[PDB]
């Protein structure tokens, strides 16, 4: 059965998809993401699919033009978190540990700037908790080297300007404050702005066409078509889009007894907005009938590691069982691990078996201007299409689904 897939997976087709999409970054809600949506829609149509485009709005964020952070007089290096409000405050700096509801409680922060350490709770909770006590601004310092780049999740007027700084420059301030030093700081954020944008999900569905063998099962194969600012996103995630499109083309040449939904989600980098919006469109019957959701994200980099399957809870499910079965016949042992950070999380949330297929550890070009076409491996793209396609086909081919018992290890 695998041969029906493996003899049809065209690596050149996938390479070409990536070439077209990665000519420029595809920031969610931008003209470039719209261009990708149109392109993807047209390719699905070319394979004979009826296509639907689901629109949705979300709050976008334009990084601030001026990020000035100063400790008394010396100018420091800091980066405002996404969705950070604007500010022009100069006041005493107060250390509030991790910034929990208790840490900031027993401390006078009214009109002051809070110094918080990165820990477990979200950057959003810290800013929010500090702002609740009167803090006019928040300075968060990293736990490791390198600049601290984070996001407050989404817009929220309850926030106050928030900027991040490296661990070294943070432990120093915290130490002096604990030592009893009275420090004054300056936090000025200008340029930041939030506006409503529209993104889209592209859905191509192949209804079962066997006949008496048709089941009422549904399988979703997805990827996301947006990329981060300044990143051409060849591997993240044009690669996933490419495999999604090619597998749709491959399946159009075969009879199936399972409904297949090939989807490219928008605004994945903004917090899985697209997939959340699509998941929310499903009926209770559709949810119970979806036997598995396969997410393809970063599956073609010559500089990435081996293929692995990630689940939200780090447990095996129907999708990892199918992935492992296919791989066992085609390439060898395919491990699984625990990780979210992609659209499969939106389906796992509904109780639908889901897994992310990705090459880990990821390449160093991840989310950089270096995530380009010349880093792509046709051989790897073809391998992923072969494995994911055969895993899906094990279920979609006419006849009852049978998954033989096979062992595969969990790997972190
Ligand atoms: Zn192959
Ligand atoms: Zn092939
Ligand atoms: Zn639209
Ligand atoms: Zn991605
Ligand atoms: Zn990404
Ligand atoms: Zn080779």
């Amino acid at each position: 059965a695998d041969h029906q897939i493996t003899k049809r997976t065209d690596a050149e087709n996938m390479y070409n998809t990536i070439q077209f999409l990665s000519q420029a970054p595809r920031v969610a809600g931008s003209p470039e993401e719209l261009k990708a949506v149109r392109y993807i829609e047209q390719q699905f149509k070319s394979y004979g699919y009826h296509v639907e485009v689901q629109p949705f709005q979300f709050e976008g964020y334009t990084a601030p033009s001026e990020v000035t952070l100063k400790i008394g007089t010396e100018k420091k290096e800091g980066e405002a978190f996404t969705y950070s409000p604007n500010s022009d405050v100069t006041a005493e700096l107060v250390y509030v540990g991790l910034g929990t509801t208790a840490d900031v409680a027993g401390k006078d922060l009214n009109g002051k700037i809070a110094l918080i350490q990165r820990g477990n709770i979200s950057f959003a909770d810290k800013v929010r908790n500090a702002a609740k006590q009167g803090a006019k601004a928040v300075i968060i310092y990293n736990n490791t080297d390198g600049k601290l780049n984070g996001t407050l999740g989404g817009s929220d007027a309850s926030f106050v300007a928030a900027v991040g700084i490296t661990k070294q420059e943070g432990d120093a301030l915290a130490a002096n404050l604990r030592a009893g030093e009275k420090i004054t700081a300056t936090v000025k954020v200008a340029g930041a702005e939030v506006k409503t944008l529209t993104s889209h999900n592209v859905i191509a569905t192949k209804k079962p066409d066997a006949n008496k063998k048709n089941t009422n099962d549904i399988i979703i194969i997805g990827s996301h078509h947006d990329s981060v600012e300044k990143a051409p996103g060849a591997n993240d995630d044009a690669s996933g889009v490419a495999v999604t499109l090619e597998l749709a083309r491959v399946m159009s040449k075969l009879k199936t007894d399972t409904e297949l939904r090939f989807i490219t989600f928008g605004a994945e980098e903004n917090g899985l907005i697209g997939s959340k919006k699509y998941a929310a469109s499903l009926s209770e019957d559709e949810i119970k009938r979806t036997i598995g959701m396969f997410q393809l994200d970063m599956v073609g980099s010559k500089d990435a590691g081996d293929l692995i399957m990630y689940t939200i809870d780090g447990k095996k499910n129907r999708v990892t069982d199918l992935g492992a079965a296919a791989s066992s016949r085609l390439s060898g042992v395919l491990p699984y691990g625990q990780e979210g950070r992609s659209d499969h999380e939106s389906f796992h949330a509904l109780g639908i078996p889901a897994a992310l297929f990705i090459h880990a550890p990821v390449e160093p070009w991840y989310h950089t201007p270096n995530d380009t076409l010349d880093k792509i491996s046709k051989e790897k793209l073809d391998n992923v299409a072969d494995i994911v396609g055969s895993a899906v086909y094990q279920a979609a081919r006419p006849g009852e689904l049978v998954i033989e018992p096979i062992d595969y290890p969990r790997r972190n």
